[PDB]
DNA sequence: TCGT
DNA sequence: TCGTT
DNA sequence: GGCGTT
DNA sequence: GGCGTT
């Protein structure tokens, strides 16, 4: 049997009890190995009460998660009330235990706790007063966190308390966070010890040198959202007072060691100078939701923070309006380090060469975030000048794997028809995503021509008419090209449509045409000697092979095809002439949630590469009607979600090189060794969790196999008889 | 127990055997009233064999449907061969019959057939002579159907044959259909009984006064697709051969009854003005997929053609080519009764003042018929002219500037074409316009209330599928007259994080009846409370209610404020909780609600108690595993339940009792292992729709459900075929009544 | 199947 | 939450 | 106490 | 003879 029933054991000594509905701490058997536990998940069961035995005989016990056990009356789901006991030594009997987490649980205090605890979250809890007592002896503890215990959705009547040096006898304690608490000021007398101290979504609405007091080894530290602008809030809310907030001059003048500064959503209009006299090393500079959309046109603050690696200036936004023009300072000119710079949000029309000027010759510059501005005029011609670009994102606009390549984001714009002169001076571009625009065109050549290292090209969700036969021809490093859901111009009655294309891209390896539902009146065969993979789920390639032998040979001239989807394309037979006349190159075919009732096994033979074939959410009612055929080189075979209520002894026999298999959400009764005969042993995967089996033989089978069946102790149930009906096969 | 098992009994003595997998044809108990059957289906059913008994006993049997029994191989899904044998006196048993159709089987001769048939179908057969033996004694038939014996789906060597004057002993033959037969003529000497013949899709590629002799008293005539134009086909298609086709001058000049005529794909580059002459009484020409594209420019048959009602252009598109105008030749006008004019698929780019200038006082013309033509320019204001338009579809073009039914009201389709903003100066001259379709356009724009302001008449405007931002407080507050609004499908601005919107415009919406936010993935930074005296349905399913919900009380209220709604649909919400909380805070007028396709696995029944007139309430497709945890209150008016698709395994005892005006009740595709009276108590004699089906039924010995369900009958749909045995294995997926 |  | 205040 | 994959 | 809602 598996050790640890109901749980399952994981490697390296991890128990996974989440989501099994317990109403305690199950303590297993004493056969069981309780010393080689080193984790215990127990996230989300019904534990309300937890006791001195629970935990007492997991001699290695390192890691204990008591998650969403006994959640709070405002974070219930139906708003019910919960209150959690935990008797004195609960955790102190652990005297291992080095991370604990106790968050969205009902404590109104906090337990007694062994002193080699490194990391305890008591996030979104019904404590609301911390004190001296409650962290004894607690050297090791490194991280604490506490967000969440005042607030809309966990509500107390004043505000968290934290006594005025209550956390200082944590002498290593380096990472604090206390947002949502309703706090009105910096906690008294933190420990020293500190680099990260996160204060965000309190009312801590003053600031001054005192209330960071001694805490000169602060690294980072989040004061944001701490009196806001309820303009752009999507929670509940209270407005910045008038006439704050209120930081002294030298609030952060002592923190010689801060990287990182979070101020956003704290309605400034401005910035004082002498809040970064002192922190001329600060690297990452969080201004977002702010009112500083006239102070960065004109500010000479960034000559003095010339280390500034990050800096996000989003949602600085003027209410009601946008703006013509957007200028940026002369002084962005200095920040030499800046390498990631936010502007979405903002709200204006136009991007000029003058906007980003300051920023043309800043040496390490990758990302430029420029989304949701609302602008309608852009020279996209700047980005060319700039040395270190990977990244402009300017999707979200009303403008009419690519990680480490110069991308250049313009989705979810107004484009209708693409112009060939808006790609200048972007000839070093290696993706372009223009998806969710509305381009509509008879593409044919001239539209992309100075795109001359593109190799990624995304235009899903537009209306791309596919005619002309020297379409996307311009770009002679094209490697992958999206085209799905252009659906429109395919559900054209009576107007069809020319692929041919497809055969002049020659070095393109990815095409989809995904979701376009191609039915009629379209080319009759594809060709590629480059295409490796392509995506045509989501068609009619049943409408298509309905009307004689016209579409009989449509991939065939893919010669080099390695992977075809044909998943949703109403197919409710496939005969011997549609496989024959697929590329004999094919070795991953897909044809998920298809309408195919029947499967003729022994065509499979025609395919002599397949090595994956996906028959996942059809309606087999059996594996049967002949085996899977001899000298088959097939290894994964997914036909799980269909109705499959028995299968043929001696069905996957003749698969020799089968290893992965795929039989849940079926209509199994039991699982029977002759089905696969000398399989059972090579196998590496085999699920067959969520059938119906009867529990009264599979037992053995499966216990002699468990390593190659996934979630064996928890997801593989009996249908029958009742009593036993949707549990696990292991409660008898 | 049901009369006619495995099959079901209909009304009107009416039988259904289709798609029993039958091998043969069932004779039945003959303790079932045999007499009563005056209608027997069996269609897709594995019958390769007929005999002298199968209906012999059917004393007043007058429709039969033997369709699809024996499909010929090139319409078998697998391409098995099959062959359909036929006893002597299968159908002269049966000497009542008077419709049979024995389409989609092997046939490859015509059966004897009883004096008393009407009609016959021999469509899709392997039957390719026709001879004058085939049809002694058959004078009562008027229609008679064999298409599709010899082409590309159902292949022969040669063709169809069709002996001179086989059919002539058929004194009563009205209805004649020989389409994709291959023919290369039309058969000689048929019955001059004949009002509609159709021949398309063979190759006839020459015609003569001679080849319809004698048949005068012919209404319909199609003759189209014999030599077509396979640039536009979808399916295999032979070309017209060049100089092809040859149609005499008097081809049908002695049709005088004729009333329709469809010369569809005949690659024609004009017509003869001959061909017209004695046609006095045409009401309908289909002219479509022909190359008339110069000839409609400069042509004055039309001047002859005055009693024309319907007038198909269509697809007479020249290859390659789209035109920069399209001006009708002037006799047009002169077509005075003409109705409907399709023009959809010429191609040509600009819409004028001078396109349509022969049209424009024609007094009964109601459909124009614009799509499909890649038009970029269209100058809208030319239809306030017309006397009498119903509707104008200049749909799928690339026009880009200057719900209730509207099936009898001046609607103007503007759908998928490629308008970005809309400009108030687009609909000048419209006043009169009643439904307005903008629905798969680009619409992406704040609007405000300065975009529509002509259209003073308006009660329907279509802006699903379109990006608009609602933002503005006065959108659509310039359309006074505005009933239904669809703006569903507008969901990217939705999906732009941290850019709110605000829908307090349908509060200024005096007389807005119907709105449609549906699927929009409206989630957050939204206005709070939704508004309006006069909204009586709103479609708000496909959206995130979840999260608005989990935000606080922020959506608290967010129906409220419609507080004469009587329709609210919820669907797909990703609702996976549903508290007193929102349930109170919906307006309390409401009488229907859907929630469809949630996440729901928990539903606190007595908080029904607070929708005080809910009458029909949709939870098909959730996650509920029992109805239980409290039964339904009493003095609710719930009328229709429906609890389809679910996982529900039991029912608590009394669970439907307090519910006394519950009508229907859907609890199909479910997990039920029984079917308890206890569950309704006095509401089994009260229901009239109990739908059980596709539920996984515990078929003991004297199982307790089978009785009651018997003695409720009339009000269980498909109890004869589709109330099926989960249990034991054996009858598994099979009828309770096996 | 979209200015040959 | 999009030329206001 | 029930609820739910946050 | 089997397949499948045409
Ligand atoms: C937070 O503090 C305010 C001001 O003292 C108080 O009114 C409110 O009740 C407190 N709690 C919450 C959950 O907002
Ligand atoms: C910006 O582009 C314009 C138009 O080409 C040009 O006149 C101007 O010199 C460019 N540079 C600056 C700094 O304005
Ligand atoms: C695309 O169309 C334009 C306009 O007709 C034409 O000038 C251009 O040569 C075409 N491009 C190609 C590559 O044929
Ligand atoms: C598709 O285009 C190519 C080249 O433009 C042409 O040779 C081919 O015949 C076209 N297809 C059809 C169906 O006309
Ligand atoms: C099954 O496939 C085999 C091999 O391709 C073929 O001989 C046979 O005709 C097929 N049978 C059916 C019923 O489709
Ligand atoms: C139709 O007849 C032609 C010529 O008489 C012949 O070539 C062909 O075999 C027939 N076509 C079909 C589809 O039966
Ligand atoms: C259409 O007209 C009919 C009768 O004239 C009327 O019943 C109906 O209300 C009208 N519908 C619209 C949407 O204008
Ligand atoms: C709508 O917006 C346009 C452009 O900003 C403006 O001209 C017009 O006055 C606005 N309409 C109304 C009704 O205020
Ligand atoms: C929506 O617009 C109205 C009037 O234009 C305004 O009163 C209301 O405050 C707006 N909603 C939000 C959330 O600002
Ligand atoms: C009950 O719901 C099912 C789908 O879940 C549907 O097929 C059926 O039509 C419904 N019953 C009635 C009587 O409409």
């Amino acid at each position: 049997l598996p050790a640890f029933l109901p749980c399952e054991l994981q490697p390296h000594g991890q128990v996974d009890c989440n989501w099994l509905f317990l109403k305690s701490v199950p303590h297993f058997s004493a056969g069981a190995p309780r010393a080689n536990v080193t984790s215990l998940s127990l996230i989300s069961n019904r534990i309300h009460h937890l006791h001195d035995s629970d935990f007492v005989h997991l001699s290695n016990l390192r890691v204990l998660n008591l998650k969403w056990n006994c959640p709070p009356a405002g974070l219930s789901p139906m708003h019910f009330p919960c209150r959690m006991t935990i008797e004195p030594n609960t955790f102190l009997a652990v005297p291992t235990l080095e991370e604990l987490n106790l968050s969205y649980n009902g404590i109104t205090t906090v337990p007694a706790l062994p002193s080699s605890l490194v990391s305890l979250s008591l996030s979104h809890t019904s404590i609301l007063v911390l004190g001296p007592t409650h962290f004894t002896g607690l050297h090791a503890l490194r991280f604490l966190y506490m967000d969440g215990n005042c607030y809309y959705m966990n509500p107390c009547p004043r505000a968290l308390e934290v006594a005025p040096g209550a956390l200082l006898g944590l002498g290593n304690l380096t990472h604090l966070s206390l947002k949502y608490n309703n706090l009105t000021e910096v906690p008294r007398r933190l420990p020293p010890s500190l680099d990260t101290l996160l204060l965000s979504y309190n009312h801590i609405v003053t600031l001054a040198p005192e209330d960071l007091a001694n805490l000169t080894a602060l690294r980072v530290l989040d004061v944001g959202g701490n009196c806001r602008r309820c303009d752009h809030a999507r929670n509940p809310c209270r407005e910045c007072p008038k006439n704050f907030p209120k930081l002294h001059p030298d609030t952060f003048s002592h923190l010689s060691r801060l990287e990182g500064l979070v101020l956003k959503d704290s309605s400034l209009y401005k910035l004082e100078k002498d809040w970064f006299r002192g922190l001329g090393r600060l690297q990452v500079l969080d201004l977002s939701e702010n009112f500083l959309y006239d102070y960065i046109t004109k500010t000479t603050i960034f000559n003095d923070l010339t280390q500034l690696r990050r800096l996000n200036l989003s949602f600085n936004y003027h209410k009601k309006v946008s703006f013509a023009h957007l200028h940026l300072a002369s002084s962005f000119g200095s920040l030499v380090s800046l390498e990631k710079l936010d502007m979405h949000g903002i709200f204006f029309r136009s991007l000029t060469n003058i906007t980003l000027q300051s920023l043309t010759r800043l040496p390490k510059l990758q990302s430029l975030h420029l989304q949701l501005n609302f602008i309608n005029q852009a020279q996209l011609s700047i980005f060319g000048a700039f040395p270190s670009l990977l990244f402009v994102d300017l999707s979200d606009n009303r403008i009419s794997s690519c990680n480490l390549n110069f991308t250049l984001d313009l989705s979810r714009n107004n484009l209708v028809t693409i112009q060939q002169e808006m790609f200048t001076r972007l000839s070093r571009l290696q993706c372009l995503r223009l998806s969710h625009n509305s381009i509509s065109q008879a593409v044919n050549g001239s539209q992309f021509v100075p795109l001359t290292s593109l190799r990624v090209l995304d235009l899903s969700h537009n209306k791309l008419d596919l005619y002309h036969g020297r379409s996307f021809t311009e770009l002679p490093q094209l490697e992958a090209l999206d085209l799905s859901y252009n659906s429109q111009p395919f559900s054209m009655q009576g107007v069809g449509h020319n692929l041919s294309f497809v055969a002049q891209l020659p070095s393109l390896r990815y095409l989809s045409l995904a979701h376009n539902g191609i039915h009629s009146r379209v080319s009759q065969k594809l060709s590629s000697a480059s295409l490796r993979a392509l995506d045509f789920s989501g068609n009619s390639l049943s409408q298509m092979w309905a009307e004689g032998d016209l579409y009989l040979c449509f991939f065939k001239g893919l010669r080099n095809l390695v992977q075809l989807d044909l998943s949703e394309n109403h197919l409710h037979t496939l005969l011997p002439r549609h496989l024959d006349n697929l590329p004999k190159s094919l070795r991953q075919l897909r044809l998920r949630d298809n309408n195919l009732a029947f499967f003729n096994w022994s065509s499979l033979t025609v395919l002599p590469r397949l090595e994956a074939l996906d028959l996942a959410g059809n309606q087999l009612k059996a594996l049967s009607n002949g085996s899977l055929p001899p000298g088959i080189r097939l290894q994964k075979l997914d036909v799980s979600s269909n109705s499959i209520g028995f299968v043929i002894p001696g069905f996957f026999v003749r698969a020799t090189r089968l290893i992965e298999l795929n039989l849940s959400a079926n209509a199994l009764k039991t699982v029977d060794p002759s089905w696969f005969g000398s399989l059972a042993g090579t196998l590496k995967i085999l699920d067959v969790s969520a059938n119906p089996l009867h529990c009264a033989a599979f037992v053995d089978f499966l216990l002699e196999r468990q390593e190659a069946v996934p979630g064996l102790s928890r997801r593989v149930t009996c249908g029958s008889p009742g009593q036993l009906q949707g549990r696990s096969i292991f409660t008898q």
